């Protein structure tokens, strides 16, 4: 069972992307999670649309630029019969009209899963043993927004009141601390070149393992 895992390293991971003034976190997180499942299930690597959950999933409980879950976006896609690729319907950062085009599919799912709450080991096995995996953080504090290196770490962080959804692509340890490895959706000047090291193993810090799921392709 790998100590260190980076889904970036075997492909499965899209360039970092940017949300812009929109509340589309869990757009974002989403569309991370099903662009591994879809490599890891078929070798090609296809970057999806965060515009046409933004635009169209409304039915599922989302509210475009005003907010959403992952796993409405999830059922969503299942119910729709799949997603368009980030190419034929790239990303405005506003709130449109559904012009989801059946003949753009690049990826599908048929349902989620959810990682038990709060359950840091859970998450481990889950981002080793399936792809990276959508979660659910607190990242309301400033030490969020200046992240520049190392493994942050934020005593003052909520495990219950979670504002950001973001991706698991990995963990590891650093100078000591467990972390893991956290995709954002800020452009790739936040941070280091998009990523975060967050805390691993503190108590669920940030509340990373109380809303982690992830999307199910095929049977
Ligand atoms: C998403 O995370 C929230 C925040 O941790 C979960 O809500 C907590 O669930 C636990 C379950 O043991 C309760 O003890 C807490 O009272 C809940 N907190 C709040 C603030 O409501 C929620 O269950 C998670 N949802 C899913 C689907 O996993
Ligand atoms: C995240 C962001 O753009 O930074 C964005 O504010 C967001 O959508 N946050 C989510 C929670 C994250 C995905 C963890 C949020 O707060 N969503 C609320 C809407 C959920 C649907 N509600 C109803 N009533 N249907």
């Amino acid at each position: 069972f790998p100590q260190t895992v980076d889904w970036r390293k075997k492909g499965a991971v899209t360039p970092v992307k940017n949300q812009e003034q929109c509340g589309s976190c869990w757009a974002f997180s989403a569309t991370g999670s099903l662009e591994g499942q879809h490599f890891l299930n078929t070798g090609k690597l296809v970057s999806l649309s965060e515009q046409n959950l933004v635009d169209c999933s409304d039915d599922f409980g989302n509210i475009g630029c005003s907010g959403g879950l992952m796993d409405n976006a999830f059922q969503y896609i299942k119910a729709n019969g799949g997603i368009d690729t980030e190419k034929s319907y790239p990303y405005t950062g506003e709130d449109g009209q559904c012009v989801f085009d059946k003949s753009n599919v690049g990826a599908a799912d048929t349902g989620f899963v959810d990682v038990q709450t709060g359950d840091e080991t859970q998450l481990m096995k889950a981002v080793a043993s399936v792809g990276p995996i959508s979660v659910a953080i607190d990242a309301s504090h400033i030490s969020f927004q200046f992240y520049a290196q190392g493994v942050y770490d934020e005593p003052a962080c909520s495990s219950e009141m979670l504002d950001h959804g973001v991706l698991a692509v990995g963990y590891g340890t650093l100078n000591g601390k467990d972390y893991w490895l956290v995709k954002n959706s800020w452009g790739a000047d936040w941070g280091q070149e998009g990523y975060i090291l967050m805390s691993r193993n503190k108590n669920n810090q940030c509340g990373i393992a109380s809303n982690a799921s992830y999307p199910l392709v095929g049977h």
